[PDB]
């Protein structure tokens, strides 16, 4: 009320030093009703200042000046300065104009896009500013749509510079927190738009098992239904819900075999044709709507209509639920069209979401992005991706530049969903990422040759994969602990490298280039390998401190920028010193929660880690050499310890500390065993490698190693080999 | 037309000759004026450079040794002395790499692969110095040629090349620091002995004469003129030369026919970076391949 | 004008402005005051110390409450208040649209130094004449970014001797210099060349430009308006009349390395040409490329 001021035909609501509300009403009333995008609007009040006279008014905060001149909201009536000089003339905002340095956000999908497509604006500027209309309608107190807003302008200027965690977390506390996740949405999914039997499921299920590659979900696309099955008097086979009985004569007793091998389970729903007269679930509908049965009455799709989303939820979805189906897979691809100016996506995710909790704690869904504050309504599915390099090389990007609209959890289809190539070598850098991505879903289109079975690949490409996989489950400590924090603290998994090097040049040079949790540096390898030196490569920022290769320990000193190389199998992915990352010892094991983690500790600095859980806290900490594990409850629960290199202790109950400082620090890696092995798999000639062997071997002083290697008529080999002299240094 | 005039002053013999054509003189002044001033500059080098060469003659004559002689003679067991076949020793104090190739119009500048055997080099006209042992790429606008002398060597040169004296009236010894160093100045009618031995620098002839003697230490004349024997300390004088990788950085950027983004993004990232190792690091990120090899130098000598 | 500022306290007094709050007086070339504020209290002391006139650089956009574009009220208003202290004085600022002519000089901005943007420039200039913007003063050598070429920044410095006016400028680089020292001693003894030849044209500049103020006449002017029903006319966009007596070809594409010289595809009108610093003859009418070492540009006389 206070940080509430009226001018003119004007409110501004003073939210943070750095966040004004703007309205417009013709009528003299304002909006106070939640909306699609905003669902609080109750903060603690801040300090301001106000230059108030007859004809102008100017409100002044720590980091902005908004000025309103009277009358309608024009660029010359209503505009902004930024306290703050991140560029010489783009500090001000107008109203209904654009200004440079915003970061992006993100968009409905990646459905036909080959590589990289346009991005919405986000919240976050360079520049230190950016504006968030609220187009949507009002909501009532049960979240139903209400109509129109009577703010029929409704802004929301950010000027918070480059903080940019504090904007994400003060739009969370407007546009409300992502929910948590359950656990099992952080493992391994299965997916193919591919016609299984009950039986060539739980025969591939089974397979997974034997071949050592844990799953949490079992996705079961289109061909469960009816296809080719429907008259085309009705339309096409794309919406169903009737079981195909051919291929799923049991449904209940092949969803308990899924329940058995400790799977969840999700159908894709396509809703656009409705539900149709030859459907099963038809004659109840029917009869609910009051639909002509001899006439054969569709009930046409209607997400704006109450007796549509009763019927679509108990009657449609209900019998398949009680078969046992524990969320949907809401597919949308048919437009933005309703009467009431809601897109249809936006009233599935919301409806759907909120009809999830009622069978499942936390429950999921998985549907497109529907814009500012359906982050409320996870999990984001990104969808018809083309398969290619240059779609891999965007999706990193993507994935974090997301987390400037607060949409934390993409799942996109690891490996690509359709058309596009083959290339094994395109598939398992797709799936490397997607394992350090939000969410690891393998899925792939219609054709009997995309399959992302790890053993459709020959046998280097398939132990690779299935060594990922493993690492994925190994990961769901971390990762649950990540999302516990997504929820109650505003913090995304995966952040751009300008989050935490907001003024570093470098960290908005790097765009595939992310932190995943607090522990982590991944820097993915988006580019076909060279052939001459059987190796990818990906510039990689190192910031200031020591970092280390999570896998191999290979060190490097930043602050620097350098060109790095690893073989197909491996990927870059850093820590620094003092890093303390839990791992699940058991990843095969169908265990609600590990009853063994691996404490993998990073010499060099102090450092900690805390573990949050369904019914726990567990804190590692690293100080002066003294390692300590406490936790906030007792457990049976058995801690592994890996110090660099070595398991100093095994499998040790309860709460304990233990001195690391005589122990061994330095990792193995050296310089002498990765330069033979990177000359070894080189398609270069014998004459080379026994000269570059011999002279880096002779050569004594680092800079002399140096001016050697920068003599070498292969460039990208020179890259190579400085890669690792920079490390051995 | 000036990288041959270059190579000549530094052999055997040098005669300008050209065909019956009315295009091919050799005059100087047949070019711009950038390369005819580099040419007489080349020119009158030559004539500095009659002591040095009157004296290494003498010495093929009596003891058979050669003015020119590959790196192997001298460097017989090191490959690299093998795989340099333009470079060689020129008497017992220069070794010399003419640049034998058309500049990259990117940089402005020529280059050629010197093999630097062990020990501290110094480019005899710059100063700009090179830790051996190291092979490394050189770059050199067209008016300038590598010539290195070693920490101690000392270079006798005519002081007056224009006059038209039969022995040279006054004599500049050059010196270059670092290391004890002597030579022996033959003449018709003398022999001059030039000795630096813990930076004491001593100049007696077989005969006494009217010659007036002039010292460089590095950069600075410390004896102007000076007439018959002397000896002269020159531990506690100025040992560097100017040569600083800042003044060359900025020079080989100028010149450059690159983008005025990359030049001021290399200027300004080479000043901020402290590290040696990062420089090198930053250098090694470029898209030119033979701009890295030119920086790659100047961070070489400047390390 | 903002807090900081060394008149803002007059000007905080002469707007009223909250001191405490520390209110800026924002630009506003719409508000009476404001305008009073800035060229009294804000230019006025600046004058006083010998400024003789003003570089208005607006790069910020078209918005006003009023509607009327801000760099237009800048050079209305600025041009007037120019008149006050000197005779006959002028501004340096960009295009305010038709009828802006009434404000000289003309300041093109920040052009990318590119063979490109030096090949685009002299049609540019003539072209203006045809909404009568007849003062372009363009950066010689270019602005900013883009590339090192010597003969780039002697070419460009070449047209800029022979457009409406001269001005050296260049960007924060410290790359970019257009002091002819800067170059080797061929580019430099030729950029000292024609930046003495463009002194010794200013009786011939200054008699035209009393011919543009009095008669209406632009000092560029493209071939077609002395030659509108000859189609090579329409056929030679970089090629322009300079006053009454000169024809332009200015050589704006890097030479041929084979053959030392570069080259423009000029067009003779029926008569007899010479090359205005040679005496080299040709007899029009003719389309024929010519060819000019670095040092030398195609400016043409009539007998007579
Ligand atoms: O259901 C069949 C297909 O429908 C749509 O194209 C979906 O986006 C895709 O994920 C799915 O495989």
């Amino acid at each position: 009320n206070n940080n509430i001021i009226k001018f003119d035909k004007a409110r501004f609501t003073v939210l943070t030093e750095h966040l004004i509300r703007i309205e417009y009403s013709e009528t003299g009333e304002f909006e106070e009703r939640m909306t699609q995008m905003v669902q609080n609007r109750e903060f603690s009040e801040v300090n301001f200042d106000i230059i108030e006279k007859e004809e102008t008014i100017e409100i002044i905060t720590s980091t902005v000046h908004l000025y309103y001149n009277g009358g309608e909201f024009t660029n010359a009536s209503l505009f902004a300065d930024v306290k703050f000089n991140f560029s010489v003339y783009s500090n001000r905002w107008y109203f209904g104009e654009k200004s440079d340095g915003n970061l992006k956000g993100t968009t409905r999908t990646l459905d036909m896009i080959d590589g990289e497509c346009p991005l919405e604006d986000g919240i976050m500027s360079k520049n230190g500013f950016a504006v968030l209309a609220d187009k949507g309608k009002v909501l009532t107190e049960v979240g139903d749509i209400a109509g129109n807003s009577v703010s029929t302008i409704d802004l929301y200027l950010f000027a918070y510079g480059r903080d940019y965690r504090q904007a994400l977390k003060d739009f969370y506390q407007l546009t409300g927190n992502t929910p948590k996740l359950p656990r099992f949405a952080l493992g391994n999914w299965w997916s193919r738009y591919y016609d299984y039997s009950d039986k060539s499921y739980l025969a591939l299920m089974d397979k997974f098992t034997d071949k050592k590659v844990p799953l949490s979900v079992s996705v079961i696309d289109m061909d469960w239904h009816k296809v080719s099955e429907v008259p085309s008097r009705f339309g096409s086979g794309w919406t169903g819900y009737s079981w195909n009985k051919k291929l799923f004569p049991n449904p209940e007793n092949f969803i308990d075999e899924l329940h058995q091998r400790k799977l969840k389970v999700t159908l894709n729903d396509h809703p656009a044709d409705g539900i149709r007269a030859f459907e099963d679930p038809y004659p109840q509908v029917a009869q609910t709507l009051d639909l002509n049965t001899e006439l054969e009455e569709a009930a046409k799709f209607d997400f704006d209509n109450l007796k549509f989303r009763k019927a679509y939820f108990e009657e449609v979805h209900g019998p398949l639920e009680k078969e046992g189906v524990d969320f949907w897979w809401i597919d949308w691809q048919q437009g933005a069209i309703s009467k009431s100016g809601v897109d249809p996506l936006w009233l599935l995710n919301h409806y759907q979401y909120q009809n999830a909790q009622k069978k499942h704690k936390n429950n999921i869904i998985l549907s497109r992005y529907a814009g500012p504050g359906s982050h409320r309504y996870p999990l984001g599915f990104s969808g018809d991706s083309v398969i290619s390099w240059a779609s891999l090389d965007f999706q990193p990007y993507f994935t974090s530049t997301a987390s400037n609209i607060g949409y934390t959890w993409w799942s996109h289809d690891i490996g690509g969903h359709m058309q596009g190539y083959k290339d094994a070598e395109l598939s398992l850098r797709w799936l490397q990422f997607g394992v350090f991505s939000p969410i690891n879903r393998l899925h792939s289109s219609k054709s009997e040759f995309t399959s992302k079975e790890p053993w459709h690949f020959d046998a280097v490409i398939e132990q690779s994969m299935i060594d990922f996989l493993q690492l994925r489950h190994q990961l769901i400590p971390y990762l649950y602990s990540a999302n516990l924090i997504t929820a109650s603290e505003g913090r995304a998994l995966v952040e751009p490298l300008y989050y935490e090097y907001p003024m570093e040049e470098e960290a908005y040079q790097h765009r595939n280039q992310y932190l995943f949790g607090e522990q982590l540096m991944v820097a993915p390898i988006t580019e076909k390998m060279n052939s001459l030196l059987q190796m990818g490569s990906v510039e990689v920022w190192f910031p200031e401190g020591t970092w280390y290769d999570f896998f191999s320990g290979q060190p490097y000193d930043g602050k620097v920028s350098l060109k790095v190389y690893r073989e197909i199998t491996e990927m870059p992915v850093f820590a620094k010193a003092g890093a303390i990352i839990p791992l699940d010892k058991n990843p095969l094991k169908k265990e609600e929660i590990p009853s063994e983690i691996i404490w993998k500790i990073f010499p060099g600095a102090d450092g900690e880690y805390l573990l949050l859980e369904e019914d726990n806290e567990t804190k590692a900490e690293f100080v002066n050499g003294i390692f300590t594990v406490t936790s906030k409850k007792e457990s049976s629960r058995k801690h592994t310890i890996i110090y660099g290199e070595h398991e100093i202790v095994s499998a040790k109950r309860g709460e304990f500390s233990i001195d690391l400082n005589g122990k061994e620090e330095n990792f193995d890696w050296n310089f002498s065993t990765a330069l033979f092995r990177r000359l070894d798999i080189a398609e270069i000639s014998y004459e080379q490698k026994d000269e570059i062997l011999q002279q880096l071997s002779l050569i004594e002083e680092h800079e002399k190693q140096v001016a050697f290697i920068k003599t070498n008529e292969n460039q990208e080999l020179q890259n190579s080999l400085f890669e690792l002299l920079y490390s051995g240094k």
